């Protein structure tokens, strides 16, 4: 049962790893000490600083991320010792307090021990920690529609959500050896919230829309040197598009630029109006404006835009390849008024990385 | 000096476009005239039929443009008859009145003769017959940067712009020949223009804009069944976005999101304001308000997606493959507001199709 391709990832991730970090002289010796464990175990384990570093540079080459200017200040937390149910959900419940900060929201990941055989050892099941839950039984829509299939997995296991537009989803995962994962429900003193209103009209509240603080991805593998860590949930902040251009706007998702355009006082009768483009406007002018006054961090596309035309400079002057995707590094809002439309973009796979898994659930 | 490739596409577009017209049984006599033709001359000369549905099927194959819906009304005007300078400036001059007609715009496509040993007959140098001019002399930026190059070169030709912010650029293409083009100053009665004016905000006036009615792209080559049409001018309505979003809203072009956030009445000093994003929606919609306020025909780029579905449908009816380009096809202005943004595009190239070319200036 070899075929060990893992020695040669294991090559190329460590060699340009102990580059970055001076550490090359180190190099033959971590190696051979590598072969040998491969041999005697069929893996290796990271060290500390390849597994803290191999995060990083994950997110330097996510093709599809605006924000990797600040790539290298990934706050990671190494939770490979975690054998319990307990284990993982206190693990889960720490990342959401330390990412949070009372607002000043840490990019953090933690990172729990990676697949085995290919074998999980934790399976986690939320797309992200922090979600809404969604509902549809006949006619009637609640809450986020893109959660539909998995609160119904969870309501199947015993929870019962309170069918609220904006109930929490537990934390849901399971562990090595057990048929059915455990769910916890999330401590509302550790999810920060964010009433939208508007700067300037009042009556922008009447919408009674909300949205929570931190994006926690908990759903993607990173892969380092070969190893597969299936479970490393990781944040950073938000982007303002992402909640007032897609979660509130998408008509698969809340679709309320019809609600908007109301409360703002224009009528939504007629395309050449752009009805539906100046309420999109409005509403992310209040998604930025109502984070900005809680003391929730959070980024425009503009200033994002000019964030990744700096990480663009600063990888050239580092002599690496740039690589990204174009169709993802736009904004949904004026992308034209960014730089970023006006270049094209490499979109190689460079590893280490962030990738899709299949969904447990059905 | 063959190597005739021609004989292959003429194979595949003869059998396909008679297929599409009902005029199946004609095929194998019409290839025969053809391979026959090509053996004694080099070449061989398209109908009025296969020209006309050849022209219209590769607007239908143009990946990148979101108004394909109506390839098939497209209205072709045959000048492979003209030999002279007059007849193509007289060309060129019915092609913008009867295109124009009065607003009520028709897409039409006026095919001049093909290249005969790839050596053009008519080598039109305007990138659309109707723009205005560029000027970039010590500090001082007047026009269209866009048209610097082409500018510069028509007044090194003895021609000489006013200088003001919409000077219009004369006609100018080489005949075969000859060392040098020749140019024709654009008669004013047969350029319409529409100035922009806010349907809420009177001193939106102030800003002083105006655009053309008609987009007439001219330095595309129409490739049909191997035969290569360097000059065909063709053109269709304008999407809003394309004036309000691009046109006038690039800072490599007109650049005037600024001074339209002075007369909106917002300032422009922070990005999260999204003031870039207010001025850019309150601009287009003062592009469609204008057109439809003076009678010529514009569509919105909600509308605009709106009938490419509809293509997308029709394609799928008519067993013909779909093929896009999802970054050219997704408008400037709220992208994921429209089906385009949410699905993927095969970007084959199929033919007949429209091509760039080298400019022949520098
Ligand atoms: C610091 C704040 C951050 C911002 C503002 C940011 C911004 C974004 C945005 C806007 C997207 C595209 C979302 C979409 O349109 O679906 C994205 C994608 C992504 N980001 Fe970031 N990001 C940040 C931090 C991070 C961190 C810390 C990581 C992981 C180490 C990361 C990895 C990714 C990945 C993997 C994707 C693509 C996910 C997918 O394919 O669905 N980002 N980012
Ligand atoms: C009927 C009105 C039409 C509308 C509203 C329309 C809309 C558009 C738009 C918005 C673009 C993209 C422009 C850009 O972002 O640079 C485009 C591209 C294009 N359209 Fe159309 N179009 C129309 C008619 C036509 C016609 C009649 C033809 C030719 C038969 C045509 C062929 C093309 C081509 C070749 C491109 C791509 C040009 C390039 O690669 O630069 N379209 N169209
Ligand atoms: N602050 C932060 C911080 C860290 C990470 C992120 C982004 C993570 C979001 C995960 N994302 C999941 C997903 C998968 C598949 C489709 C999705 O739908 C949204 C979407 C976005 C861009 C598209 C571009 C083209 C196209 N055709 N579709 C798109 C769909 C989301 N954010
Ligand atoms: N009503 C109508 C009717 C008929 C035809 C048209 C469109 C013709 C416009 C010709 N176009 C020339 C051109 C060439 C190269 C760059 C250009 O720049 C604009 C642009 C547009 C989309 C982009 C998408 C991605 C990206 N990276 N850059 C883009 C640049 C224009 N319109
Ligand atoms: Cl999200
Ligand atoms: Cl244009």
């Amino acid at each position: 049962e070899e075929k060990e391709i893992l020695w040669n990832e294991a090559k190329a991730f460590i060699a340009a790893c102990y580059q970055e970090l001076g550490k090359a002289a180190e190099v033959k010796d971590r190696l051979a000490d590598i072969k040998s464990e491969i041999d005697l175990t069929g893996s290796y384990v990271h060290t500390k600083e390849e597994l803290e570093h191999g995060a990083k540079m994950a997110w330097r080459n996510s093709n599809r991320c605006i924000g990797r200017l600040f790539w290298n200040s990934l706050n990671v937390i190494d939770r490979r010792d975690v054998r319990t149910k307990e284990e993982v959900r206190d693990a889960l419940f720490h990342h959401i307090e330390t990412a949070t900060n009372n607002g000043k929201i840490r990019p953090t990941i933690t990172i729990f021990p990676p697949e085995e055989k290919g074998e999980k050892q934790v399976e986690i099941w939320n797309h992200q920690l922090i979600r809404y839950a969604g509902y549809e039984s006949d006619g009637e829509r609640i809450g986020d529609p893109a959660s539909c299939s998995l609160t119904a997995a969870c309501e199947e296991l015993g929870w019962r959500g309170e069918r609220t537009d904006f109930d929490l989803l537990p934390l849901i995962f399971r562990m090595k050896g057990d048929e059915q994962p455990v769910w916890y429900e999330l401590p509302r003193s550790l999810v920060i919230e964010v009433p939208i209103t508007h700067p300037d009209i009042e009556a922008f509240s009447d919408l009674e829309l909300k949205w929570y603080g931190v994006p926690i991805i908990s759903d993607m593998k990173l892969e380092v040197g070969g190893i597969h860590y299936n479970a490393a949930p990781f944040n950073g902040w938000y982007m303002g598009t992402e909640i007032g251009a897609r979660n509130l706007a998408d008509e698969k998702r809340y679709d309320k630029l019809k609600k908007v355009a109301s409360v703002i006082g224009i009528a939504a009768d007629y395309n050449t109006d752009l009805w539906k483009d100046q309420a999109l406007v409005e509403l992310n002018k209040a998604v930025l404006h109502s984070y900005k006054k809680q003391g929730v961090s959070i980024v425009d596309h503009h200033t994002a835009a000019s964030q990744f035309k700096r990480f663009e400079e600063q990888a050239e002057e580092a002599g690496r390849k740039l690589t990204g995707d174009w169709t993802w590094l736009i904004p949904p809002i004026s992308p034209a008024a960014t730089h970023i439309f006006h270049r094209s973009y490499d979109n190689s796979i460079v590893k280490p990385n962030y990738f899709y898994q299949d969904k447990p659930y059905e």
